């Protein structure tokens, strides 16, 4: 079965490209392989699989990190993200994140049921499993508990039936067969758990899968629209519908690969101790702990040799960045042409720790609306600001064609130049916040209202008559033939 | 005679570096030299030194591109800075602008007159020169002429003899005997040229010197104080009195040394078109032609073979940011310490095009203020926007002690997690503004007025009790003997 539809295919595609290291000595579950990962991520390195992790008992269960993290080369950057979604190693983000918004004007391909598959492998009952006693990972020095969940895949459904979502949220061990996690509004997570509160009958029934179909995972990653079903969009992107089992404890259905699945429910009443959490913008507030939503499992099933995916998220770069910021970046980019404005392309750039979403405006098509910046800058903002897919995102960045908003260096000098402190931006005090980005949640203001900003890197005749302006750079401020003759005699001058 | 007192020796030295590539062919100074020198500025590579310049006349002369540009290591990235100054080629940054900052608080050392010295080698009179006819670069296909001054020294003199001002301003070729260039408001030509019109009597005797002792050409580019003269200040910096002769037309004095001399009057009635110019910030506008200050040549001398130095600026990475920016930042440090502000450390990162000063506060000093964020951003905004060294910085950025402020990554980190747009901001719209960044001169608002900004990146807790967080990354999220494991086992385990 493809890479992109089995995580198992897709941990032995990472071996074969030479981006996986198997370490099969002992490595420690407590700190150790969230440290290598962390390292891993920080120097764009080759991602490991701990096949010898202290503590796994009856097959529970290998880990690989940095499952969506960045390789070495600029040529196959992305490469972790390609083998996502059947694309070439060498794609770009641009293709990456087209392929992504690919499903949003198909039809659903449904997935398909079948009566079992490789996580039906192995199962524990309610009295068989102990969460405490899994080598479940301390993913930071200052967590406040072993965080089982960082890439898997939270199952739950509509009251009505009518929706199934797919997304990730964090969640520790609580206690024997409990988690706790982050619930929070936007969230489809949150919205759903709602429509089970105000039914007020039972608790949600919930399953959580790890090591999902990749192409899975990344929509699981994705703000796609609310009431749209994961699994039929996934079946879309594809182009082949997704093998789905039932759940033993409940009517759920999870992929059939899936290497590991929880089964139980998300409380509609109880709460637990959550946090802190070494989190995507690269902080934890030690003793920071809150309460979370509480789960319950009462069954877990998995493959033969299981393999628990892992996120050591914080300071650049992982799969918060690469897959929260581009993805994020990739709706916006789609939600903004759905209301009539002119942008091309879209990208959180690193450098922002992915809270800054660059826009790239087709600069022919606004001149065509006879517009101003405040005018502008009023509108983008309302529309991304006043939706979910903005929700992670507290600064937007105007840039005109010019401006590849791939290249965090050209956001950057684009964002440093051409917008105006104050005069060229328009700050949103009314719109709902991101309370994890440190100035939010542990700052000088709500932590869950305002703090956003449009600012407009747009030059003032890109809005009338034009660009009026050349780069003084190698590129713009020299002729072509004296640009080719350059380069075409740089080595014999004496050059590297 | 030592590398930082002779650019002849400073060449030398770039050689024996193997940072020197000299290019024995012919090469055109009608864009050529300086297209080789903006691909070596954007790829960090060797020194061009051009030894044949179609249209070199009576050794007039050879060039010198990327003088003060980077080097490809990260362990010797500021060598070429280093040998400026007779440091070791490894010096950080921080040891560069403490070098530059060490005459603040010494007496100066006032320069030796001596009867002649190389730049006498040869003369041309106002009968034997024409401008025109010299291999006078065009930097930029765009620019409004050739622009002859980019790393020379101008030096002008008080009417009372008390100050004698050295500083770098660009000016271009205007006809045979005479250049237009920037004298602009706050510059110390503009401040000197200013006390001679008030006067009335006569033109600014003037010199311009190319290929100054590399120790001088610093100063030239740094904002030391009113009134200060910088060839005492280089006294003081070097230990050593500098050798100057005199102009043979004018009173003024020039390093003995100097590769090429030109004497004459700035006017203090007469204008001319200037520009427009490819600048540091990366831009050029096409056919935006000023009038500039007009400069006349009545002499040239010159060593044997002289190299005139010259800045390719534009785009990352040149003599606009190494130097421009980072000797602003390093006197904005000065000046916030000599204010009582707890600031350890200033650098203007190459990521804002050098439009951004990090200020790296001293938290426990901080602390002891007792004091809010609106008012200490409100405090060293006064300080810095309304001093001249705060001149071309635009956006100031407090950070607390964890933070590298010489690492662009660092200080991008900071400001985009913990200074909340808006809020943790105060706008200054009552100060001198620099028209050459395209959102002033080209913008929306004044060209000289305001849009200036101090973004706190500073936690709430560390006014008060401390920093209440670790970071997410290897460094803090894992104990020292972990971490340790992990690097002595790195390769074991199959990573590169
Ligand atoms: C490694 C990783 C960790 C994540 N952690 C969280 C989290 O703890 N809580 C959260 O609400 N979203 C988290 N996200 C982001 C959500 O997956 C994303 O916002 C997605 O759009 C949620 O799905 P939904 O649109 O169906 O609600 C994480 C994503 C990744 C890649
Ligand atoms: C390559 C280069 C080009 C410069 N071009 C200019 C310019 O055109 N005009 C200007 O006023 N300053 C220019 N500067 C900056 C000044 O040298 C700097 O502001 C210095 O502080 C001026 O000296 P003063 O403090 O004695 O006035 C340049 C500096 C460098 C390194
Ligand atoms: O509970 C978090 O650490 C967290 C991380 C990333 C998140 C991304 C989108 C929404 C909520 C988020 C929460
Ligand atoms: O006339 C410019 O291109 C220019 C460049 C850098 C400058 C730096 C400080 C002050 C004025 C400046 C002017
Ligand atoms: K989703
Ligand atoms: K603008
Ligand atoms: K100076
Ligand atoms: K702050
Ligand atoms: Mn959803
Ligand atoms: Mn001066």
């Amino acid at each position: 079965q493809p890479a992109h539809l089995c995580f198992r295919s897709f941990v032995e595609a990472l071996k074969v490209d030479n981006d996986l290291v198997e370490i099969n000595t002992p490595i420690d579950p407590n700190l150790e392989a969230a440290a290598i990962t962390r390292r891993v991520c920080e120097t764009n390195d080759k991602a490991p699989l701990f096949n010898n992790l202290i503590g796994m008992k009856n097959g529970l269960f290998r880990i690989l990190g940095a499952p969506g993290s960045l390789r070495k080369s600029s040529a196959d950057r992305y490469g972790r993200l390609a083998r996502h979604l059947a694309l070439p190693p060498t794609a770009s983000m641009r293709e990456i994140l087209d392929k992504m918004l690919s499903a949003s004007d198909m039809p659903p391909i449904p997935p398909t049921i079948v009566p079992t598959g490789p996580c039906k492998e192995n199962s524990l009952d309610d009295s068989e499993f102990d969460l405490t006693e899994l080598p479940v990972p301390l993913i930071h020095k200052s967590d406040g508990g072993k965080y089982i969940q960082t890439y898997g895949m939270h199952i739950v459904q509509s009251p009505d039936g009518t929706w199934t979502n797919w997304s990730i949220a964090r969640a520790m061990v609580h206690d024997k067969n409990h988690l706790t996690g982050l619930v929070i509004p936007p969230q489809h997570i949150w919205q759903i758990h709602q429509m089970w509160k105000k039914e007020g009958r039972s608790d949600v029934p919930w399953a959580l899968a790890f090591g999902v179909p990749p192409a899975a995972i990344m929509a699981s990653s994705m703000p796609i629209p609310d009431g749209v079903t994961e699994a039929g969009y996934v079946g879309a992107m594809t182009g082949s519908s997704l093998e789905l089992v039932k759940c033993d404890t409940n009517d759920l259905y999870v992929p059939a690969t899936s290497e590991i699945v929880l089964e139980g429910t998300l409380s509609i009443s109880e709460t637990g101790p959550e946090g802190p959490f070494g989190e995507m913008h690269g902080y934890i507030f030690p003793g920071d702990t809150h309460l979370g939503a509480k789960y319950k499992v009462n069954r877990i099933t998995y493959r033969n040799n299981a393999i628990m995916p892992m996120s050591s998220c914080g300071r650049l770069t992982d799969e918060t960045h690469t897959m929260i910021g581009s993805l994020a970046a990739a709706e916006i980019r789609k939600l903004c042409q759905q209301n009539d404005l002119p942008i091309t392309d879209a990208f959180a750039p690193f450098e922002s720790q992915v809270t800054w979403v660059a826009l790239r405006v087709d600069t022919e098509k606004l001149r065509a609306m006879k517009t101003t910046s405040e005018g502008f800058r009023k509108r983008v903002g309302d529309v991304v600001f006043n939706h979910k897919a903005g929700y992670t995102i507290h600064r937007l960045v105007l840039v005109g064609d010019d401006i590849d908003v791939y290249e965090g260096k050209d956001v950057l000098w684009a964002f440093s130049t051409r917008c105006r402190p104050g005069m060229d931006e328009t700050l949103f005090e009314d719109v709902r916040g991101f309370p994890l980005i440190p100035y939010m949640g542990h700052g000088n203001g709500p932590a869950h209202r305002g703090g956003k900003v449009v600012s407009d890197a747009l030059m003032p005749t890109e809005y009338t008559t034009g660009r009026n302006w050349e780069a003084a750079d190698f590129n713009q401020s020299y002729p072509e033939d004296l640009k080719q003759k350059v380069l075409d005699n740089w080595t014999k001058m004496g050059f590297s």
